[PDB]
């Protein structure tokens, strides 16, 4: 058949739990990775997270995420090296004689969190321990450093608030209504709701429902 | 041989109308892409552009454009996600019964237009629906999210403006003159003109000729 | 055995002279690449630096350096495009009989000078013909399109000043220290020291020493 077979949506993707085989990564259901312009699955996509320590930084992904192609998602925290200290050069690592007395250098940064119904750009880089709130927005190769509020749209490198996505009034209601973790009934009944920007209309609904 | 017959080289590279395979990609003449770094061709630099559909954004190249090695040509609008609705999440391009009733968020961005004598820096994003003036240059590992005037400079991430190379006058001579339109053997003759600042005096001969 | 055999370190790597093939790249000791997540080695990532020419822009890199993952240093200088030109077109490297009297367009940038103890984030790119001094430190995404200091610290794209890692007096005790040309066995008796802010008591040390 065609030669589209052999391509990948830019829509759609492989979801998150049907490839990740790191015990590190959890991922909830739905959040799906394309990225057919950088080979690899999802689990290349996270860089340096040791699949077989239980002692370590981790990865949460909530549901419904959206990852274009190439983001990158550290996982080992400074990777060893001491800006405040004389050198960044990681001596504990090397293995040497001469290196044998030093201090080992590595320092974790944090769990990296990532809510519900998040939008990462393509080639996004997310810097370890970051938390991202539900509904933001990470715009396309977007070095995030710090944390992102909840339905906030950054960009640029360093990552920069650009906008809210909603009023403080609309981002209450749905952090209360919550409609990742409603039943998969209930989806299918508001699909048109979500499907727009009537979120007060939705809260009105889901308050005589709920 | 040597090994340099492997390489190709960083000034010059195979020419765009002599690889692009996708039909809605329109290049011009001498217009090359230099992608040693990258391995894939420039068909591979256009992410997401269906080439078997007459209704989509197509990716316009002018002539005499040099485009660096890893640039990236987004060409599938959104992608169906729509930041102004409740969630960014594709619901209509989910196969999944509960997401039947969900509308289509996909909406095009217009062609990616790139005028005559670009240079795009080598890992440049160009965001779908922007317009590149005649003349212009984009700076390495800029993301070009707005258009860009003629022979205007732009650089970091989101691009922004950096400089003009010439004045107001000296631009609109090279508009008038259209140099890339010119017969082969005017550019054969101007070849020591084309390779000077001396936009004034190439403008009075082309007074005189035409 | 494990899979973690197939994997490199986060905190290591291979040494820079025990993988650098181009004569045209000067590396010290101990300074190393961590490219697990870019594949090629450390050649690949010195783009168009000619291997057989003595008359090029040279990339010279100090010891004890840390070097990321997807690093890029640009080493072919403006590779023929004159943005004060009318056409940044390199007629001069197309083939072609209607180019036969174009002018050369390339300019060397100097040499590409990396010092002691620097470290550069991954996916970092540096521009042709820049400085960096000792100490300093490249984060992850930059573009260095200028020098850098001793012992500064830059970010962004392209990179802007941040902060610098010490005091003035810090900074002038290091540059007189030198210890990246210490004998091998005062690294092992300093190790303590050198893993620490204490900076103002090595350089006592020190002084009674030498
Ligand atoms: C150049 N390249 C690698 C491509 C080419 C085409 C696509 C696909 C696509 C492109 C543009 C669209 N619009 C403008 C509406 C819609 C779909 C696509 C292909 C297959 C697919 N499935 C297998 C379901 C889903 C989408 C992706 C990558
Ligand atoms: C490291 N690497 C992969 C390389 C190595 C060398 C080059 C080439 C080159 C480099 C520097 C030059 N200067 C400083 C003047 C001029 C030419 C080059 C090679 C072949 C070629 N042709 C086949 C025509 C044209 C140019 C490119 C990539
Ligand atoms: C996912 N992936 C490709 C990986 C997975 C694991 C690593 C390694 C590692 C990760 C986290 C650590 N901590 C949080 C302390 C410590 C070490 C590692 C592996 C081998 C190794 N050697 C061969 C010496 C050294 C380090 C690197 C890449
Ligand atoms: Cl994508
Ligand atoms: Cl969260
Ligand atoms: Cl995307
Ligand atoms: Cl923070
Ligand atoms: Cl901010
Ligand atoms: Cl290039
Ligand atoms: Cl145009
Ligand atoms: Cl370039
Ligand atoms: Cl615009
Ligand atoms: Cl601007
Ligand atoms: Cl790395
Ligand atoms: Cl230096
Ligand atoms: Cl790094
Ligand atoms: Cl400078
Ligand atoms: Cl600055």
């Amino acid at each position: 058949s065609n030669a589209m077979n052999f391509f990948t949506s830019p829509f759609s993707g492989i979801p998150l739990d049907q490839q990740v085989t790191n015990p590190n990564i959890i991922v909830g259901k739905h959040s799906y990775y394309s990225g057919y312009y950088h080979g690899h699955s999802f689990d290349d996509c996270v860089r340096y997270l040791h699949p077989e320590r239980d002692d370590v930084d981790k990865l949460v992904i909530g549901s419904f995420c959206s990852i274009g192609s190439g983001a990158v998602f550290m996982m080992a925290g400074n990777q060893g090296h001491r800006s405040d200290w004389i050198s960044t050069f990681p001596f504990f690592y090397q293995d040497n004689d001469n290196f044998a007395d030093a201090r080992d250098g590595f320092t974790r940064s944090g769990d990296t969190i990532i809510g519900h119904d998040v939008w990462i750009g393509t080639e996004a880089m997310i810097m370890p321990g970051v938390k991202i709130g539900h509904g933001a927005i990470i715009a396309s190769r977007s070095v995030v450093t710090k944390d992102v509020a909840p339905y906030e749209v950054v960009g640029s490198n360093p990552a920069k608030h650009i906008k809210f996505r909603f009023s403080d009034v609309e981002i209450a209601m749905l952090l209360e209504m919550a409609w990742w973790n409603w039943p998969e009934s209930w989806l299918k009944e508001s699909m048109q709701s979500l499907c727009s920007s009537d979120i007060e209309g939705l809260y009105l609904n889901w308050q005589s429902k709920a």
